[PDB]
């Protein structure tokens, strides 16, 4: 019963005070690691003996490294204990949660085994972009009433269909806008993939304004794209609202049929 | 009886006629204070002897000071009339509108007790900002503002967690976008907090365009971010309208139970 | 019965072939006058003997004036016949339709009585801005199933309330942004009315990008304003949808209870 | 029987297996043609002897011409197989998908009959634009595209009149905004059609910001225009979702009547 006790402590933290406090402690380290990751890019001032101000992640290299290694030791101990007290270890590993945990904790170890190649370029940048995966664990720790998740998986069909229609519309409008605008002077529409950016920014009603049409045909088709973008942003709202209300009432019905 | 008579004159001023008069007088004074606050920052111009065109609040500082102190005298006397006529002084003081009144009137007296050093900087700006909360006193003049407050109080936990998830998505997108765009030339994505601005502007479908991606990876993730903004537009609507409908329907049921 | 015949020809065009053709003819002149008004501002090319290319409204002054006077004679004859065949002439005049008709036809006559002051400035510009009022007549001629109008007048209460809340939010956010951003260099937030523009452009999720925050406090409050703008644009959709469906079903119910 | 056997193989290719094979082959060829069209505009670069980096469509024009003519040979033979196996040649030819097929394949043969003069300019761009309508042939591969087409055909008159009203509002706002902003310095509101661009960009809540108001009156009317864009976002949703629900519910009723 010891292994089942540790497991029921893990996926049901509220049962035991010690389980609850371990839950809150690992949540706190996830939060501090996320905040440290965000902070270690902020350029600290006073530029001590440097041509340009160094970010807090290079000026205080050892401090942020010690904080990172404390967080990663906590995460690794968590994952090892979960792998121990898992009833079906293979099924536990196959869960997307363990995948996220391992791909979040790996960057630290992979950087530690490449300290000799400290002058590496490009690869470590992606490696430590994957250090943003700890926010996923943090979102998991707030596993409140996920009516929104149920609504999203209820609407998944129409959302994927809208994504496919949006892809077709993006390709069509990008072709049209590129051919209308390839001939302008210093034109930003240098290719159809280049016009993909303008199209996706227009159909979402961003309009950054870096790429704008400069020709009458380009402006006509940009207007058509704008209207289709109005439709794009507007359509999901009523159906998401309806599905949310439906699942909400369904959950109260389930609660009452449990009483 | 005078205490409770004045109280009833206050919270149901439609019963009496002098109470309605005082109601409309204090509403007028609130409007006057708000309009004076807005206008006194407008550059009046045409001021000889000063190269910089002073605002109407410094060229005619005497008139605006007299107007604001008259408005705050009205607010102070009406607040003391509320307090003196309350059946329960503690309950009224703890009530949110009392906090609104006190946060509206305290800045003037704080400026009075600070005026010994007219060279105050950094604090007077905060006082001026808090001088706008006199507009919140219009809730007493609008059942719509009361029902909006009740709706927001109902949408407390769920909008809180929705904002938490939005913040988590902002952190994720800011991380990926900073690391995609830190290396560009004269880049504005100088840190992850710096890219917080781009992420929040994109996820809301503003697209100021002041800072836009310039790399292929940055543009791919900006496209994903805007597409997620399409869902950001629709996410709060279900729960906001559901809570509003709940409040409205219990109001209807209560009004029918009255009949 | 002659006057009632002319009236029933006017407000019920489909009855008589001659009534229908007069309806279509006056619709066609409204369309041609609108198109002429739009065109007479387009700068025609070839710049014949001019420092700068003249618009089609000054190069062909007589042609556009003759087209305008033909349209205005048709409109005046229409309005005179309506005033004749009106059963209650005073009530007919008091209708907003006759107000729009007279304020649309007046610009021509008022310009004709001020041809001596052909060098007038400013006033005639507004006078001929009111020449855009003919589009209102044109929209009237398409008096199809106005379920949208009924829905809008059904939602008028909540729409006005949302407008009032938007006004309060604009004033509050403008005060906050101006005080956060008055101190920047070459700042566009030179007053609270100046920040009205930024606020209204942000809460509607336009983000032109001419006025953007440049300070950390300004960016924080611009983010709050952006989120409130998401709420602003998102909220009307479900309620308009519900009201539209309700009135739609009500209209089919009315049609069937008429059968 | 061969005619009808092949026909059934075409419009219900799930029945057979060789029909499913030909189905997936032609879907693959449609995807290949679309991707080739997009890619061949991308500047390949690294081309010695040419200062301008040619697109992949001119550096490797032979490969892309062979690929496109192979795709169009497949399209031509499959179209002639549809036509030859149709029970009713006229009904099939008049059917919209036949128009899609012919408008997809005609540009290639028009280019073939134009190739005697390879210096064609202005027409070849139109042919290239119409070469994207091969993407529409994916409707045969998506029940979602068919139901979207049915919905749009249902939302024919009402969206038409909604677009008419939107155009009328665009004309009104463009008139007032041009006359508010014609007098500014280096103004981009050079005509009412010039302000059509600003009006459509603002009413859709894009706000590129390329052309923004610079006058107080221009800013007031731009605020009104954006506020109207808030309604523009919500206007088509009721009728679009109502018609979609009608189509979906009659589909459900038919499928139940099957059982
Ligand atoms: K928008
Ligand atoms: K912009
Ligand atoms: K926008
Ligand atoms: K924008």
């Amino acid at each position: 019963t010891a292994r089942q006790r540790v497991w029921r402590a893990f996926e049901n933290p509220h049962t035991s005070t010690m389980a609850l406090v371990f839950y809150y402690v690992t949540g706190f380290f996830i939060a501090v690691s996320v905040i440290a990751n965000v902070v270690e890019t902020v350029p600290c001032g006073s530029s001590p003996g440097h041509i340009k101000e160094l970010p807090c992640g290079e000026r205080y290299a050892v401090a942020f490294f010690c904080l990172d290694t404390a967080c990663v030791m906590i995460f690794t101990v968590e994952y090892l204990l979960r792998l121990a007290a898992a009833p079906s270890r293979y099924r536990f590993v196959r869960s997307v949660m363990s995948i996220i945990d391992v791909v979040a904790i790996l960057p630290y170890y992979i950087g530690l085994v490449m300290t000799d190649n400290e002058d590496v370029s490009g690869a470590f940048v992606t490696l430590r972009v994957f250090r943003v995966f700890r926010i996923f664990k943090f979102s998991r720790h707030s596993q409140g009433l996920r009516i929104l998740g149920y609504t999203l998986k209820s609407c998944a069909s129409e959302l994927g269909f809208l994504l496919f229609s949006l892809t077709m519309a993006i390709i069509i409008f990008a072709t049209v806008m590129f051919y209308a605008e390839k001939g302008s002077s210093a034109s930003k529409f240098t290719s159809i993939p280049a016009a993909f950016w303008y199209t996706i920014v227009t159909m979402t009603t961003l309009g950054y304004g870096d790429m704008v049409p400069k020709t009458i045909a380009g402006k006509i088709f940009g207007s058509i794209c704008s209207l289709s973008g109005v439709l794009v942003i507007a359509l999901p709202v009523p159906v998401i609202v309806s599905n949310f209300s439906r699942i909400y009432h369904q959950n109260q019905r389930a609660d009452k049929r449990r009483a």
